[PDB]
């Protein structure tokens, strides 16, 4: 008859918000023992001495032969005899014979042996490397040396030497640098690189060492 009427409404809205952060962390760095050092290596007082002694002498020789040695003999006897008897005397014994006899014999030898001997030679091995070494020589230097053990050496200029190595001893840039019983020195490898030896600068105890005439 008479009634309006309406509709109401709604609504609703919104937003959220992420955010972050940091996560930190830590560190423990610790410093390795630059030019480290160790104690010398003493020698023993006595080992095994040597000598050399040689000699020689000179002799002569000789010979000579002569005066042969001859001589002949010839025997010789003759023989006789007789008789007479007279009659009244028989006869009855007779003379004796004798014969006589002999005998020879002989023998010998004569053997051989042989005996060869044939040589033998061979070389040629070397065949590639691949390298090239230095030109001039290092200054200062005094001579070589060869190592008689194996010593692993790790610094920060450390020389590294193995039983029956060659290094050569070089003048090093201060004495208050060197330690006791130690001395700069160069490995022949190195000297290829005496280019930048400076660089290739090391120490070695020089007990656990022989020098090389």
């Amino acid at each position: 008859d008479g009634s309006p009427a309406a509709t109401p409404e709604i609504r609703v809205n919104h937003e959220p918000e992420p955010a972050g952060g940091a996560t930190p962390g830590a560190t423990l760095p610790k410093s390795p023992s630059q030019l480290r050092k160790g104690p010398p290596v003493p020698p023993p007082p006595k080992h095994t001495p040597s000598k050399e002694v040689k000699q020689e002498q000179i002799l002569s020789l000789f010979e000579d032969t002569f005066v042969p040695e001859i001589s002949v003999t010839t025997p010789s006897q003759p023989a006789e005899a007789s008789e007479v008897a007279g009659g009244t005397q028989p006869a009855a014994g007779a003379q004796e014979p004798g014969e006589t006899a002999a005998s020879e014999a002989a023998s010998s030898s004569l053997p051989a042996v042989v005996v060869e001997t044939f040589p033998a030679t061979v070389n040629g091995t070397v065949e590639g490397g691949s390298g090239a070494g230095r030109l001039d020589l290092p200054p200062g230097f005094m001579f070589k040396v060869q190592a008689q053990h194996d010593y692993t050496a790790t610094d920060t200029d450390e020389l590294q030497l193995k039983a029956g190595d060659v290094v050569l001893v070089i003048p090093f840039q201060n004495p208050e640098e060197q330690d006791e019983g130690w001395l700069m020195g160069v490995k022949e490898s190195d000297w290829n690189q005496h280019k930048k030896l400076e660089k290739c600068r090391g120490v070695f105890p020089e007990n656990f060492t022989e020098r090389v005439p």
